């Protein structure tokens, strides 16, 4: 039996590119990625599940934006950042990335939710 | 924001005593316990959340039934066992315990769900 991770999505996220990660696993890997994510990025589920989402970054991604995300995750707070991301075919797009922490009833950090929106 | 763990309950479990545990944490602690569980066992949420459910066992609990549960968990399969359990006030009851594993989209074990039913 498989956990319905999508039952933890916000209303805005249902038709969105969204990723859930497990920060209690080494390197905070994705444990769920929506079909919209896979469509936008050009990957199959097998290519990305269980990997840290940094594979979306590429040669012109700003390293300070990457460090900003890393510190935002450590802060365990809601944040949004515009970051240059890349599809499997090498094409680049500005990604408005919104991340929020999700806690268990004890109050321990449980998951991160990250929603991607191409900036048009 | 808090994960709706109860959104992973089976239909029969909603008005039941149920526990979810996190086997990736040391000693497989409870991360969710229903109000029906707390009512039947006589505990407050603070007294039991984050503890392994073996606190339900007591002086006349059969140690082979305990070992059976331990092996069933290692097997990652659905199982049910009748085991003598105890409330905080020391009173004892026969517990028909049903446990099932819950996996993530990758297929890795994610949670255990355990439902308690007093045998009448
Ligand atoms: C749920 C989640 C979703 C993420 N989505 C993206 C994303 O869409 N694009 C991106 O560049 N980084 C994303 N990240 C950030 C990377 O996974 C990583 O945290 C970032 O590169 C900083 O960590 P690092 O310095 O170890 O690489 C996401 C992180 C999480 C936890
Ligand atoms: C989700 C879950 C619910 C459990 N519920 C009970 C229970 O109601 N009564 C009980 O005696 N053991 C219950 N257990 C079993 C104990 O937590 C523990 O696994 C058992 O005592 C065997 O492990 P041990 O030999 O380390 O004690 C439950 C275990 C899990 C994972």
């Amino acid at each position: 039996d498989i956990a319905d991770l999508r039952a933890l999505l916000d209303e805005d996220e249902a038709e969105m590119s969204v990723v859930f990660s497990d920060p209690s696993q080494p390197d905070n890997p994705s444990i769920y990625v929506s079909d919209a994510f896979l469509v936008q990025t050009g990957y199959t589920l097998e290519e990305v599940l269980g990997r840290n989402c940094r594979f979306l970054q590429g040669p012109d991604t700003n390293p300070h934006a990457v460090e900003a995300i890393r510190q935002g995750l450590k802060a365990e707070t809601r944040f949004t950042i515009d970051i240059l991301n890349y599809r499997k075919d090498g094409s680049a797009f500005v990604n408005r990335l919104r991340i929020r922490p999700i806690y268990d009833p004890e109050g321990n950090l449980m998951f991160f939710a990250g929603a991607q929106n191409p900036v048009l």
